[PDB]
């Protein structure tokens, strides 16, 4: 007899569907996840004592000494057990904040001014997301990120070196890196970096592969304080997806007679064409120089959770992005999505093609077929957002199961601390002490910066201050640094893109900022960038935009991103499962290389 | 032995999570879907001929006769057979357009507007897309609409009627539906309504459930060309979500200090925060009092697949949502969840509370936990886009696999034809003959109406004709009428928003747009309208935005509403099972009651 | 990745559960049952002839001879196949009643008392109930009770004396057993009984260990006619709960204030609060003196299934249980759960607390939950109610499917017909020469009891008879004697009270019947007495009633207890798998042990 | 040869007679239960004041204010998660009765 | 005094009363409850004794 396939009911093959989805993804197999090794090696410096200082560790909320370091082990080792268990009244068992008045039940803050504002305190967003199911995609638990950086390391020294320098650098502005002005801090940013190990020097033979992967050489005026995806340092700064406008509804090509917009040139004055209302490129401008956490007693107050959440100012109006300020302004409140659907949008309104290898992507004289639903704009509108979710439960796993790493601000206090005492002859952290020991030069501008700071918001003869100037008032978000909500969802996002339109596109006008008005300029680069390369810079402008507000390190982006993109291989792979049609996405990696799911 | 569960590892509790949700969207079961019963029953006049004519069956894309029927009945039921195979090769062996041009291999056009554009064809929109499986959510082919309104029946009469009046009266402003100017014409427009059976008479014991359910009665003036949801019909026409912008970043309070953005007067000037940039409420204009397909040459031409998608034209600028055709004009480029992110965005910026059956919704000095990626601002916005495309597959399951309904211009094309050829007494159409017999006097209008278009469109002595005005140069997409896509996602998402924010909380301020200028005033309304009341209104502005446009009836949108609403519900169940946390989505339902998930 | 359980729909999780107990009993095993041979071993004795006899089977309903042996054997192997069958056509196809009269079809009775009375036969009742499946609980055939005792054994002759001591002993009151108008019967009842080898002799190593459990030693007027379970053997005869009412509505603590029913005094007075109506304990009395089957006619009519049920007279009015013709009318028509439902009542009536490792039993203020459905007064009254029948489909299993040992009263048709005949020095039933042969001065009073009995019943010189007196006119139900329908509910009905309450709480005030007056007295017992024991004495009493009756043996109600309480704790075991609560059930065994569940 | 049924042993005939009772209940199927909205739909009167006043629902044991409503949202919120979780000890946290 | 409309819930049109009687006062509407007196016999009958 003939071998043969069999029919079931529609109902059965759905089902089966979904089981054979299930099964794909767990026959991928699970790899473990391996932390830094900080989190029991640093100990309480007290010499009649056997605990863990966990200093290296996210211990913001927990209630910390004058140091900064947690007064009592046991409330880390309780954040922990919850994380790890996610039970609800065990999480509300937990303390939070600094001692409470027993009369009152008001924290007492160590600053006037979080007393002033009668402040109470903010919790831990989703400490145990790492725990939830998905319906699709690799499960939260199956992947892994590798170690952070120690605070001892080399790589440490030059991440917190970059990310005071991008604090002391909020003024300039992107369009002017290279301009007379700027020359004497663009150099000596420039100079700081290269005089570091991490990037004068070669990994060598030997070292973590994640390391050699995400290591770094010369600094140049070209890739200062840029990302390493491939495109992100070609042509200018900014991604054109964060700056550019779209066609707008009216410019059309109907048969042979081309249609031009009453609004066409909305399109290189910040407006997108969002169905038939529009999304403006313009940020809201935080004030120019401010910056927070730069007085002691406020920035331990903030590791004590105090809720300052609102607390920034800003000048009237909107611009196009001009300085590092503005990056890390529109990087505080963007969904985490924003960025990729914007980008989507001014691919679909410019007509940009999907990617070829989709069905029915010819003139419909040949294919009869036109899309929408599926392998056009819905689905991609769709799939592009769906995915962030996903990403993001596996970077809580990362987050607050796994490495607990310390956020930047926090780095910055055991920095300034220590420097503090040391002036002193005291040795406070000295596990920091390679940091403080090779960033004199960024700490003595530190200092300066810090002390107009502490003066303008009215102590009129502050105490020396070295911490690492925040752009927000709240500084960071409540999780851990390693990862970054922002990258993992960048890296998930744009690789949807990436696979989903035809990203060997290549752009025909390149913009930049003007130097001089709120408007768009004609860029002077000679050269072609693509779709793909765009995309990639985006996700590396949102990621960087994070690290230039004070909120993650280099390695925190770069690892996340990749974990992004794994996310979204994922969910593609199963997905492909549910189509009859015979077709694939062709998706250029990070890496450079590409797979056709 | 104490009884016990026993633990395994992750990747096995993940696969036996997504099979147990699986496994619970097996067990709901499937129920059939009844088409009205038309597409054999109409039957080609032919004496000689033994074939049904296809005329209340989407036919739009194979060639047409003079009278709008298909001309060749294979071509019909070949393109029924491609729907169910959803085979590519299948599918460019159809026939779309008409015979081409030996020389240049362009379609031959009845029109000589389409023949000097040199239009190509377009195609199917993804004809087979009801055939997807989805990885979440009830299997697009488990659930159903119910039979359309057949051409004979009262419904269908009130329905064209409804139609005409909407694109008779696209130039009237939502602000001024009971002013004196339009007295005359909303009087004609409600008294004409009055005068059918569907809306004059209620339904009888023993009609349809779904008849009764959507059936309405007594027009006026608070109801007219208003959807049943609840909600719709209290307070003004637009829903806020569509015309208020939200709380503007730099407003917040911080302890018990109010910061006041400087730009906070944007709220009311139609600007979304979107993320630290923003969206602009204002629509495109279309040219005023301009409509297309009212010559039958060019209404054929479209018929046949000709593609004028493009060729509107617009005025300068953009204003809140003002006149009938704004509305048509937001709906023609939306992507199909935009309407309710923008939602989702406002409620978020303006800091409605979730819903408080969510976990950690409570001051964090209570519950240690605040909320992003699960039940909090990430979550909703992955989840209110995601159901779309899962929305979408079940609704193209009905639309082609099923009801193949003819779309309003098409039932205009019927009934120009009709009344034309009964005016030389010859019988054509005699399917809606009911409506050429009661819909007289609106006919006569349209006929006043199509004549002036005409002429501006170059034909300085037209013949006389009855189609239904288009507001869009290509009518209908390339689909069929029942159920609709904007519908279908209108119900999905506003579905996820009501069940995800606490939608009891009330409205504080009401606005509607100013009669004399292109700005919000605070209206006149005197009750409360809640958030889920106006999620529901905007649901029912998106789904009549498209019968304003002509391109859906009055059913097509409710039964889609109701689908949308079960598939979200469907995917909510689902995703339960992937959670550890103690807690439930409130739903308020479309039909009143609610749904704890 | 985190071990981790899985959630799944609540339709499996019930499904899932309901599986998981009958797996639990499945995984308990079975064990076989065993009878004591006599089936095959008693022969008839006519010498050309290969036959069983049956005679010591029961065979109620089949034709007997003069002598009271079965007629046709045939007759007894059908009934044994229909009993394994069950099939109604094979059951109703058996031979049941005494020859009929061909014209008319009527059965011919040897009495002209069941002649005159026009008597029918009745039938056996639920003979294949042991074929019977339950939802809960330990199937009817996986359990077992022990071999019966043979009609030649020491333990025999022990039971059946007692039984001739109890029926000779009817109008003796409990309350008077040491009263010297009843010293001599009392003292010839207790030194007949010391007379034989059961009672004088202990078990020797080697016995069965069911013997051993069972055996009792020496008789007193203390233990006299009273069962052995733990609690029976102390203190007043009759259980407190088969005698005292209850605290009545309106005695009450409304925090410090103490409310007393105006109707207090009914407590004493016999009478349960049953809700807001009540139960009065006090019993019908049947005719002092009257017992019956005193006549061989009348006896072997009723062996032949003439249908005398409903024939007893009573006195007027009601009484507290006085004398042992009283007990064994309560159990002549209790609903089998009766005692223990009325124990029920009146613990919970009188605020016993439910057993302290049930959850939820403190304090409101300090658990926030009180109890009813689940803990409380509702879970008892259904679950001691639940498990008759479960108990009863197993002693039916035994009783027809096993054992099928002769009642009482065909044990003395064989001791009466045995001894007639050797006083013409004939043998007849030789296996019960021994009972003959020792019990001589017990079957003299019985003689002349019967004597008595048979002149009363209208006989003027009645021939001689040792027949054992039934208190009931139709004498045993229509089944086998091992076990007990009343025994086997007893222990399973006592095993869930003693598990649900606190039965460690000691009775306050032990009561008797007066002996003089129809009240209670207080007794003169110096001791204390616990719930748990006074629930064993009742199921003690309930169990012994029957004995008293003349209805079944002491072997017979102690085996049966012990499979009542196996059937209770399976039960309690399978349902422990369907509560989320951490909580358990301490019972205190027969065995004097306790298990927790 | 003739078609038959076979036997087995009586332990597995009644485990399979439960599971097959369990088998016809699953069978069944299942259908929700919907609740008539007022839940959500009253909302506190006070103007500063986000809550539901859950006026409509059945608060018996948790603190009232004079008029008869709950005091705080929270302790009715807190009393729907202890329904439906069953935990003895957040049952035991919950508000019961005044100060 | 209104009779439900075509559209309502089944379970209201089921559940619904009509005009109010002594006949029905504070009765159910269970099948047999509006015959006969208010209290079923078997909440105030005894039965046939031993
Ligand atoms: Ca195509
Ligand atoms: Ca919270
Ligand atoms: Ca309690
Ligand atoms: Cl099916
Ligand atoms: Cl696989
Ligand atoms: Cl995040
Ligand atoms: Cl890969
Ligand atoms: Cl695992
Ligand atoms: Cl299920
Ligand atoms: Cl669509
Ligand atoms: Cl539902
Ligand atoms: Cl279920
Ligand atoms: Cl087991
Ligand atoms: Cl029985
Ligand atoms: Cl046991
Ligand atoms: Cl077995
Ligand atoms: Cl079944
Ligand atoms: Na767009
Ligand atoms: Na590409
Ligand atoms: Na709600
Ligand atoms: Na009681
Ligand atoms: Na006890």
């Amino acid at each position: 007899g003939i071998p043969a396939d069999n029919l079931q009911s529609r109902a059965k093959a759905s089902f089966d569907t979904r089981v054979a989805a299930a099964e794909l993804a767990l026959n991928r197999g699970v790899v473990p996840s391996f932390a830094n090794g900080e989190e029991l090696l640093y100990r309480n410096p007290d010499p009649d004592n056997t605990d863990p200082s966990f200093i290296a560790s996210f211990t913001k909320g927990l209630p910390h000494d004058d140091n900064g370091a947690i007064i009592d082990p046991d409330d880390f080792l309780a954040f922990v057990r919850a994380i790890n268990s996610g039970d609800e009244k065990e999480i509300a068992d937990l303390t939070l904040g600094p001692a409470r008045d027993p009369e009152t039940g008001l924290p007492i803050w160590r600053s006037d001014l979080a007393n002033s504002l009668e402040l109470e305190v903010r919790g831990w967003e989703n400490s145990s997301a790492g725990l939830t199911f998905d319906l699709e995609g690799p499960d939260a638990q199956s992947i892994a990120m590798p170690p952070a950086p120690v605070l001892t390391s080399p790589e440490l020294v030059a991440e917190i070196a970059e990310l005071y320098l991008m604090a002391l650098g909020r003024e300039i502005e992107f369009s002017e890196f290279d301009s007379p002005k700027n020359a004497e801090y663009i150099q000596f940013a420039i100079d700081q970096l290269n005089g570091l190990e991490w990037f004068n020097t070669p990994a060598k033979l030997g070292d973590p592969p994640a390391e050699i992967r995400r290591r770094r050489g010369e600094v140049t005026v070209g890739n200062l304080f840029r990302g390493i995806l491939p495109g992100s340092e070609v042509g200018p700064y900014l991604s054109q997806y964060i700056i550019v406008g779209s066609k707008q509804i009216g410019s059309a090509t109907v048969g042979n007679k081309t249609l031009v917009s009453p609004n066409a040139a909305d399109e290189f004055d910040g407006e997108i064409a969002y169905g038939s209302i529009t999304i403006s490129q313009r940020v809201r401008i935080a004030t120019p120089g401010r910056d927070f956490m730069t007085d002691l007693k406020v920035f331990l107050d903030v590791q004590d959770a105090a809720d300052f959440r609102g607390f920034e100012s800003y000048e009237p109006g909107a611009r196009l992005i001009r300085t590092i300020r503005d990056l890390a302004t529109w990087v505080h409140f963007d969904a985490l999505y924003e960025a990729y659907l914007n980008a989507c949008l001014i691919l679909l309104a410019n007509g940009v093609p999907f990617d070829p290898n989709l069905p029915f992507q010819q003139e419909d004289k040949l294919d009869n077929q036109d899309v929408f639903v599926n392998f056009g704009s819905a689905h991609v509108l769709s799939l592009v957002t769906e995915v962030a979710t996903r990403a993001l439960k596996a970077v809580r796993y990362q987050k607050f199961n796994i490495h607990r790493r310390l956020r930047p601000e926090a780095t910055g206090g055991l920095i300034s601390v220590n420097k503090i005492a040391a002036q002193k002859g005291e040795s406070i952290f000295p596990e920091v002490d390679l940091a403080v020991e090779e960033l004199g030069d960024i700490l003595e501008k530190a200092e300066i910066s810090n002390r107009k700071q502490n003066i303008a918001d009215g102590d009129p003869d502050p105490d020396p201050s070295f911490l690492l100037p925040m752009a927000f008032a709240e500084g960071s978000p409540f999780h851990p640094s390693y990862g970054s909500g922002h990258a993992v969802v960048a890296g998930a996002c744009v690789t949807i893109l990436k696979a989903f339109f035809d990203s060997g596109i290549e752009i025909d006008q390149v913009f930049e900022v003007d130097k001089d008005e709120d408007k768009l300029v004609k860029s002077s680069f000679k050269g072609t960038l693509t779709v793909a390369g765009e995309l990639n810079k985006l996700a590396d402008n949102i990621a960087i935009g994070r690290n230039m507000a004070g909120v993650h390190y280099f390695s925190d982006q770069f690892e996340s991103l990749l974990l992004g993109e794994q996310v979204a291989i994922g969910i593609l792979e199963e997905q492909s499962l549910t189509y009859g049609e015979n077709f694939f996405f062709n998706l250029p990696k990070f890496d450079g290389t590409t797979i056709q799911i």
